[PDB]
């Protein structure tokens, strides 16, 4: 699918950088027509086929695929596409509150509402992708953020859809592997994989937003991935005597190594404490 091929500049003034990733860089913009603000996402084409250097087109391509059909309060929602010889360049919602990992890096210590009110609007978000058969592959602290971070009860947005698949056949396998503190077992593993490795990465950061610890972060990724592979977490007492059992229990249902007996985003919202890259 081809883009708009217009100069962006001719419509768009860009400011503040935002963030960036693999081959992409983020920066605030305004639309000149409209006065509004977006974030303009600037991602690096492969100069040949064979490179290792840049996104494939095929990568971008399933990357708007995707954004284009979400519409809910929690996703980021796509504007518009433009693209030259060197880049991609989506227009995407602006989330302007910064990452839940820097708000968490700069309180240091949630409550279990406080947590249970970030949680409960990723839930929301994953349900909708997951009921839209959209894996998202890379949920963790970096790929949420706040649209307002000076509120009592921040709303948030996932974000960076990257390595986001369309699962049609209940299961993807290539080529997925996310950061390795936050993948699944069957990523570490390299098997196939569907909706159910988000929701492991859903134990991962609930495990964070309730202790400020990760479970399973070894001092390099080959130890990281280990501890995946064999579920070697525990609660920690310093970090969990205060936080309920019911809490640990949600957790515990999710960090399952087998994908089939994992709670699914159905599961999670009804369970009771709710219901109301790879190498050195
Ligand atoms: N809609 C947005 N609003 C505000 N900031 C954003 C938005 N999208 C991305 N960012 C910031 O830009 C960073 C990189 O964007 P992202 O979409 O994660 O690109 P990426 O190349 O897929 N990153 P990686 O997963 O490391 O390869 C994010 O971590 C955010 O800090």
């Amino acid at each position: 699918t081809v883009f708009r091929q217009e100069n962006v500049d001719d419509y768009y003034d860009t400011g503040e950088e935002l963030g960036s990733g693999v081959f992409a860089v983020v920066k605030k913009c305004r639309e000149k027509s409209t006065g509004l603000q977006y974030a303009a996402k600037f991602i690096k084409k492969r100069r040949t086929k064979s490179s290792r250097r840049g996104v494939s087109r095929e990568d971008i391509e399933r990357e708007v695929s995707i954004l284009k059909e979400i519409q809910h309060p929690n996703v980021i929602t796509l504007h518009e596409v433009y693209e030259n010889k060197t880049d991609v360049i989506l227009i995407l919602e602006l989330v302007a509150g910064g990452e839940l990992f820097d708000f968490l890096a700069e309180k240091e210590s949630l409550t279990e509402e406080e947590a249970t009110e970030f949680l409960k609007q990723i839930l929301n978000g994953v349900y909708y992708l997951h009921s839209l058969q959209i894996a998202h592959f890379d949920l963790k602290p970096e790929n949420i953020m706040l649209l307002d971070r000076n509120v009592p009860k921040p709303r948030i947005k996932i974000i960076d859809f990257g390595l986001a698949h369309k699962i049609d056949f209940g299961n993807e396998f290539k080529n997925i592997f996310g950061t390795p503190e936050f993948v699944a077992p069957e990523i570490v593993n390299y098997e196939p994989l569907g909706l159910e490795a988000d929701m492991w990465s859903i134990g991962v950061i609930t495990y964070i937003l309730l202790s400020g610890a990760s479970p399973f972060l070894g001092d390099t990724k080959q130890e990281t991935l280990a501890n995946v592979s064999a579920v070697n977490y525990e609660f920690e007492d310093e970090y969990f005597s205060n936080t309920s059992a019911l809490a640990k229990d949600f957790i515990r249902r999710l960090l399952v190594k087998d994908p089939k007996k994992r709670m699914t985003i159905q599961d999670s919202l009804q369970h009771p404490w709710i219901k109301p890259p790879q190498f050195e």
